[PDB]
């Protein structure tokens, strides 16, 4: 019974990772989140401190030099904030809000006021941090 | 009791550290680190509704790439029109310390490219290499320990 508990726990975690397990049993890789808005890090440095993938879930995700910590020298103490609000609907609405004196860009355009993100948007923070925003639910219906 | 519940906690803890999953302070999932110590592929496809993984582990030993469902079981399955049943094979060996040496080789009739050059025999991969499989699948190959060793060069 303990063994089954253990298995169930691990099966459950490998879902909240989208971590794909081979049929034989081993780790194969990590899926793109099918149901959750997220950022894909476009930095190529295999030694970077930042995540490759950040989940943007219901609620508040704070980005700064905090939930999402960035090492870039132009990222500010508090840099920007992601807000996800579903509003009893089928679809989360993700807005990006700048902080004061902090440079963030969406498709090359400076962010000055909260802005609704679309799947595929490229987000740049400071000089060195580049992400692709994906919203798979939204993209499904686009 | 405490020994059962702590066992699950410690297993989550380890499982997290192993899969490079980062956690928020409130205990929710923050994101996933690229592997610190294992070679891997990063899918360069921008479509968030793709069938393939965003990241594939390239572990010690053999990793076969091909099409789903036999006749020989494949490890990484791709759907591209030009992917062959058996397409290419990664082989990783730690000989003789320190870091894994990872080769990529073709299977009969299958096109695979590294930095634009067709793979015709086992070729040693270098961190940063761009890999095309078939005509439609594109990955970045990363080898963090290899890259770290090189960066630490004196």
């Amino acid at each position: 019974e303990f063994t089954e508990a253990i298995r169930m726990e691990r099966e459950a975690l490998l879902a909240e990772m989208g971590v794909a397990m081979r049929e034989d049993g081993g780790t194969l890789g990590v899926f793109s989140p099918k149901k959750t808005p997220h950022l894909v890090n476009l930095n190529e440095d295999p030694l970077m401190s930042e995540c490759l993938l950040y989940y943007i879930k219901d609620g508040i995700t704070r980005v700064g030099r905090q939930d999402i910590v960035l090492s870039g020298h132009f990222i500010k103490e508090e840099h920007c904030v992601f807000r996800s609000d579903s509003r009893g609907g089928s679809e989360a609405v993700v807005t990006l809000e700048p902080c004061e004196g902090a440079d963030t860009y969406v498709n090359g355009k400076k962010v000055t006021e909260p802005s609704i993100l679309r799947s595929g948007n490229r987000i740049i923070m400071g000089k060195s941090h580049v992400f692709r925003f994906n919203h798979p639910e939204q993209a499904r219906q686009e």
